[PDB]
DNA sequence: CAGGTAGACGCGGACATCAAGCCCGCCGTGAAGGTGCAGCTTCT
């Protein structure tokens, strides 16, 4: 099990849904918090994500 | 080559009730997955 590797820890970065044979690089870094009021996106002032893993 | 002016077209009242609306059987499947390693093969 610690041979096997492949594990990332996602949160906001998934490169597979788009064309899943592609071996690209996939993030795990939540983005800043927009300073212009009104629009809100990433699920990133309040109730906590799950992580996931790629 | 022409063909009218005027004025007005009613009120009332009512428009049904009864009873029931089926049963049977079935509903396609085939193809739409990536990653990692062991071993083989081909070439030098």
């Amino acid at each position: 099990a610690a041979r096997r590797v492949g594990q990332l820890q996602l949160v906001t970065h998934t490169l597979k849904p788009i064309h899943p044979d592609a071996r690209g690089s996939n993030l795990h870094s939540l983005p800043q918090a927009p300073g212009q009021p009104g629009l809100a996106g990433s699920h990133e002032l309040g109730d906590r994500l799950v992580s996931d893993v790629v």
